[PDB]
């Protein structure tokens, strides 16, 4: 049963499908796909074959695919050869010691050239070390509708069979002991819940069987389970090990998230660089515009929506709270999350989100909060205020190579927790002639001393009427304003900033041009108490508490 298992993956050249071969090899029972096509054969070898995508999504997609398999397959046109659509995977394929299997496809073509293509699939195949292969054999020559070189050439359908059982081994994993499995792939359905798919590392799995989740500590229960056969994932009572076993009704559930039994077990590692860096709660809009401007409010629409992204987004991680109408969403970047928000924003979603709290994950002893490699380019007299603010952000400098044309380029290493806010007043210090983006680098020990705050606070309001020049031109002698003449806010909606740490509960009812604050500039601003309402039309900045005594209430 288990020593006849062979877990492989295929790489689609330009030409998509490979069936041909993917297909016809359903030849003993048993456009397009794809996962996982587990043929069945003896002259019984179950062979789960996971199709690595022709594309590359993002944030560590394909490396996660070969976390299941122990070897690979490479389809290459005999007319043409291998391409950049193959150079994407194969590189990451050899990263784990995966012995390849080369397939010269299309052999029957009149413009085909076998041993030249082989000679290309050597030279553009070794440059990336290995270092074996060598063999690398494999080295089959295969038609679709199915006399040169290997063999050749009987029922060019069984030769490939040899290759798999001969050179691909069975997954070295323990049948017995307490159950363990790491989720490799992920998908969702409009009334399943989340769905697993993976590779059984330890033990065996009963369909109605309690379990635990890992990286955190949830003890969610199991309900249903399913095997794969043909292009279908077909239900099964119970499955052992080493298979592409597909599973439901657990939770949330995530990519990389490990999960084993409940007795004597836990856990599973292997990130590797998929784990997120940032997080913020996603809440259904409870503020005074509940279904006004927008068209998706009921929590299980949002939930539904977030899950659907967790198929595409491999660099995303969504977990569910004690509170029903709220979800801690986390991703490998603040910019990677704002995508999800503003994309959802203009699908017509009314929801709100909490402040970007950093993922203070841990690597050996020190609680290593993440850092990033900043690059910023500014006019010279701005530099004084630029440098100044960053040495207060616990942002270490690396190099500042001056171009000598009236500008300077500055290059820092800054902590994530202290990058929150700066791209507002970088654009205010430089007055627009400051241009900066950046990139995530790695986590580092404590800053230390949490100093990623902002302050002062802002001006909170106390009525649902419209803002008037009779109140705003006076209230703006406390500080700058987020609204102008005429707009109906509510009790809670921060309509501006004070000049000092004071929060105020003012009246706009009884002018300077205001501040056009973006989605990003709202999130990367709010305090831990406050929240950002995001309708599909405008953007509001509420507090979570709406009045001047309701504020004083929660303060114990
Ligand atoms: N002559 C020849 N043509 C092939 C062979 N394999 C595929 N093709 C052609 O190339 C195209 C790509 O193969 P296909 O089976 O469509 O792969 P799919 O994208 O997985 O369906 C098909 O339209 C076939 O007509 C082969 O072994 N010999």
């Amino acid at each position: 049963m288990i020593e006849k298992l062979r877990n492989i993956a295929i790489i689609a050249h330009v030409d998509h499908g490979k069936t041909t071969l993917v297909d016809k090899l359903l030849q003993q029972s048993g456009k397009e796909r794809g996962i996982t096509i587990l043929a069945k054969n003896t002259a019984d070898y179950r062979i789960n074959i996971v199709d690595t995508p022709g594309h590359a999504d993002f944030g560590g997609e394909v490396e996660r695919v070969m976390s299941m398999v122990d070897s690979v397959l490479l389809v290459v046109d005999a007319f043409d050869g291998p391409m950049p659509q193959t150079r994407f995977v194969t590189k990451k394929a050899f990263a784990y010691g995966l012995k390849p299997i080369v397939v010269i496809n299309k052999v029957d073509r009149p413009g085909a050239r076998p041993d030249w293509v082989v000679d290309q699939v050597f030279d553009l195949f070794v440059n990336l070390d290995a270092t074996d292969e060598q063999l690398d054999f494999p080295i089959v020559y295969a038609s679709a509708l199915n006399g040169l070189d290997h063999e050749d050439m009987a029922e060019d359908m069984t030769p490939l069979y040899q290759a798999i059982v001969d050179h691909v081994p069975a997954p070295d994993v323990d049948l017995d002991g307490p159950f363990q499995m790491q989720i490799s792939q992920l998908d969702y359905n409009s009334y399943v819940g989340v769905i697993g798919i993976g590779r059984i590392k330890r033990g065996k799995v009963k369909p109605n069987q309690q379990v635990t989740i890992i990286d955190s500590e949830g003890k969610t229960r199991n309900a249903k389970v399913g095997k794969v056969l043909g292009h279908l994932g077909l239900e099964r009572i119970e499955t052992d090990l080493a298979e592409a076993g597909d599973i439901v009704a657990i939770t949330e559930l995530n990519i990389s998230d490990t999960v084993c039994d409940t007795q004597n077990v836990e856990a599973l590692p292997a990130l590797s660089v998929d784990e997120p860096t940032v997080s913020m709660f996603f809440c259904v809009n409870t503020s005074p515009f509940c279904g006004k401007e927008g068209k998706f409010v009921t929590s299980r629409q949002i939930l539904d929506r977030l899950n659907k992204e967790l198929v595409h987004n491999v660099a995303l991680r969504v977990e569910e709270t004690e509170d029903a109408d709220a979800f801690r969403v986390s991703g490998r970047g603040e910019l990677h999350l704002s995508v999800l928000i503003e994309n959802m924003r203009r699908e017509g979603f009314e929801l709100a989100v909490s402040r970007p709290k950093v993922i203070f994950r841990e690597i050996d002893g020190r609680k290593q909060e993440p850092y990033e490699n900043v690059t910023l380019d500014v006019e010279e007299q701005h530099q004084g205020s630029v440098m100044q603010a960053l040495g207060e952000r616990k942002g270490d400098l690396k190099n500042m190579n001056p171009d000598g044309k009236g500008r300077v380029r500055l290059d820092y290493v800054i902590p994530s927790r202290g990058l929150i806010g700066f791209r507002s007043e970088f654009m205010t210090m430089t007055s627009g002639t400051g241009l900066l983006y950046s990139t995530f680098s790695h986590y580092d020990d404590v800053r230390p001393g949490e100093v990623g705050q902002r302050q002062n606070g802002v001006l909170i309001s106390n009525g649902q009427g419209k803002a008037v020049a009779f109140a705003l031109f006076g209230l703006q002698d406390r500080g700058k304003l987020f609204l102008g003449h005429g707009a109906e806010v509510y009790e809670g909606q921060i309509i501006g900033i004070h000049s000092r740490s004071n929060d105020l509960t003012v009246n706009c009812l009884t002018l300077v041009p205001p501040i056009r604050m973006t989605l990003e500039q709202a999130l990367e601003f709010i305090d831990d108490d406050e929240l950002v309402e995001v309708t599909p039309t405008s953007i509001r900045i509420r507090k979570r508490h709406l009045t001047e005594n309701d504020r004083r209430r929660a303060n114990r």
